[PDB]
């Protein structure tokens, strides 16, 4: 149908934001802490603490297959990236200080985003 073809590009273009969203968070990561799933091999009790891993190459296989509907499931996900951090490691560790300054850094952008993604529609 038409629709589904409209649907489908509007899902595109939330497709485009995201990406540019993405992009802008992981900017805010110099350090790469947050780029590749906790390696279980290196953390073999990691599932143990942590029952929903995230990571930044893992939302953007989940980008580039379209999978995220809204941004709120985006959120969802960045949000488990810092969550899980901050669970896992004391707060005298650099994981830790680099998941907040990721989430004070984060806030910002996706406050725009909220009121692009809104705006546009």
């Amino acid at each position: 149908s038409m629709e589904q073809v409209a649907m489908e590009l509007r899902l595109t273009e939330l497709t485009r934001l995201l990406r540019s969203v993405l992009d802008q968070l992981q900017d805010k990561d110099p350090a790469r802490i947050f780029a590749q799933p906790v390696s279980l091999k290196e953390v073999p009790d990691y599932l143990d603490h942590i029952k929903h891993p995230m990571d930044f190459a893992t939302m953007r296989k989940r980008l580039e297959a379209q999978g995220y509907k809204n941004l709120h499931e985006f959120e969802e996900d960045f949000d488990l990236i810092i969550d899980n951090c901050m669970k896992y490691n004391a707060r005298d560790t650099v994981f830790y200080r680099a998941a907040v300054r990721l989430r004070d850094q984060g806030g910002v952008v996706l406050r725009q985003a909220r009121r692009e993604v809104d705006s546009i529609g």
